[PDB]
């Protein structure tokens, strides 16, 4: 109550507000929620943090439906320290093409724009950095990784900079593909940040304490060595090559909740251990009369999000279900309740495939209903992740199926040049007439913003990924793609980085095992030229 320095979080009460609460309670600060303008008075107010995700006018809306403009601006006025996180970022600026008819703040008098998807996944998911300048703030450095994960942004250009710099605002650049965009920006008392700095381990730890201690450290001074190792060589558009731990949450027989077939503190402590080892991701595969509320799924995720600083995916169990009492809860708050619990992506799998052949049907076009479709409306598509489970089928020619297929190096049985992968769903046990190429396609035209490419057959072997699986469907969305099933060694990884346009690599069994950690992996990347994180607490 005075025991420790306040610290202000405005809440609209939407998304994952676990991370940056524990982040400031981690730094030893007490968090006071602001979910409405009579929680908080201009004088009493000494730091002041503005978060948000999802869609623009979803948070906007939303912030200036409660009352918070005047307070905010009131605030701002003060002259006392603001920090703007993401979407808290965005509503500083005239408003987002995301959300044509939402204002903003309008600090900044241009409007975010979406990346160009014609050269590069949009949206961007990943560990971007700083591009060096002289006018960096609050720690950010250059050689260091923050996560970033949004389809729009401040993209900039000479004009806009320049304009920026004689208005006596200090930017921090980031660049992804050949588009400039706004990292972060400081003005006098406002400072604020386009990465999830609460998502950033460490590095963004640090950027956090350096706001709320208002101080803006020197960055370390760097051997002309780590600076040409640790610098962004723009390969992979800029990201590093983002390595992703998973893990299974089962339910035994006494009721608790494990990881492995026969032994809630197992997940949660394995979450913790991947975090520990470098995983820049990771990702909880929910396979467990229990009402929505006490799903022990959301205690594992809101507990694992008391110390992981890195972004937390759930699949299995987003979608439309009917609670203990008959109470119909659909897809979209199912979502919510897991992303207010700690999660920040939902990973979508049976519904995808009812999505897609929906899709078709429909002559390529989605009626709204779709999980994909309310989720990504809300949240945005970086919310969501499709998890495919395809199975290769050979064909004589294209003659042969409805499905698309491509030329394979690997010939079939009878001598089949051609195959297309069919997609499963219900736990890989019921096959579609959906190809995967169909299948992501649609997802992403849905509103999909990334695609968990599991490889079935290829699960268990830790002989490495499905190649061309991996480059057929490169070839047919334009969202991210994450290589899994397959991996056992770091090799493996170093195969689909260099081999295939995989956009990240996750790996399940390899970790659990303790085989390899994801430091391992990560090691063996860097020594071989590869960008990855390098942040530890
Ligand atoms: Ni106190």
């Amino acid at each position: 109550g005075s025991h420790m320095p306040v610290v202000h979080v405005i809440d609209v009460e939407s998304g994952n507000l676990q991370s940056l609460t524990n982040a400031i309670e981690h730094l030893g600060y007490e968090v006071q929620l602001v979910k409405s303008p009579k929680d908080f008075n201009i004088s009493g107010t000494s730091r002041l943090i503005l978060p948000g995700v999802g869609n623009y006018g979803h948070f906007v809306d939303n912030l200036f439906n409660r009352g918070f403009e005047k307070p905010i601006r009131e605030y701002i006025e003060s002259g006392k320290p603001i920090m703007g996180i993401c979407v808290g970022l965005q509503a500083l600026f005239a408003g987002s093409v995301e959300s044509p008819k939402s204002t903003g703040l309008n600090y900044i008098d241009f409007k975010l724009s979406r990346f160009d998807d014609s050269e590069k996944p949009v949206p961007e998911i990943g560990w971007n950095s700083c591009i060096p300048s002289e006018n960096l703030f609050f720690g950010l450095d250059p050689y260091k990784r923050y996560y970033f994960v949004h389809s729009f942004a401040a993209i900039l250009n000479s004009e806009k900079k320049k304009n920026l710099e004689n208005d006596g605002w200090k930017i921090a650049k980031a660049k992804y593909g050949s588009e400039e965009f706004i990292a972060a920006v400081n003005k006098n008392n406002i400072f604020a940040t386009q990465f999830h700095p609460e998502k950033s381990g460490k590095a963004g730890l640090n950027v956090i304490e350096n706001f709320l201690k208002q101080q803006s450290p020197p960055i370390p001074n760097y051997s002309a060595e780590e600076k040409e190792l640790l610098m962004n060589d723009y390969s992979n558009y800029g990201l590093t090559r983002r390595i992703i731990a998973c893990l299974d949450v089962r339910t035994n027989d006494q009721g608790d909740l494990v990881v492995t077939k026969g032994d809630l503190g197992k997940p949660v402590q394995l979450a913790q251990k991947y975090y520990q080892q470098g995983a820049d991701e990771v990702t909880f595969l929910n396979i467990t009369d229990c009402p929505l509320k006490d799903t022990p799924m959301l205690e594992v995720l809101k507990q694992a999000a008391k110390t992981v600083f890195v972004p937390l995916t759930v699949g299995g169990g987003i979608k439309d279900i009917v609670d203990v009492d008959g109470t119909k809860i659909p897809a979209l708050e199912v979502a919510s309740l897991y992303f207010r619990s700690g999660a920040d992506k939902v990973s979508i799998g049976t519904d995808a495939v009812y999505a897609a052949e929906k899709y078709y049907e429909l002559g390529n076009r989605g009626d709204g209903t779709s999980p994909i479709e309310t989720i990504s409306k809300a949240y945005g598509a970086q919310a969501v992740v499709i998890s495919v489970d395809p199975k290769r089928v050979y064909v004589n020619s294209q003659a042969d199926t409805k499905n698309k297929v491509f030329e394979t190096e690997y010939p079939g049985p009878n001598g089949e040049k051609y195959c297309w992968y069919q997609c499963t769903i219900k736990g890989g046990r019921e096959s579609r007439d959906l190809g995967v190429w169909e299948l992501t396609r649609a997802c992403e035209a849905l509103g999909a913003g990334e695609i968990l490419l599991n490889c079935i057959d290829k699960d268990g072997s830790n002989s490495g990924y499905d190649l061309e699986l991996i480059e057929h469907v490169k070839d047919a969305v334009k969202i991210p793609v994450i290589a899994s099933s397959g991996a056992g060694v770091p090799e493996h990884f170093e195969e689909a980085f260099l081999k295939t346009r995989a956009d990240a690599c996750l790996g399940a069994g390899m970790f659990h095992r303790g085989e390899f950690t994801v430091n391992d992996v990560k090691e063996y990347l860097l020594e071989h030229g590869l960008k990855v994180r390098m942040d530890e607490e």
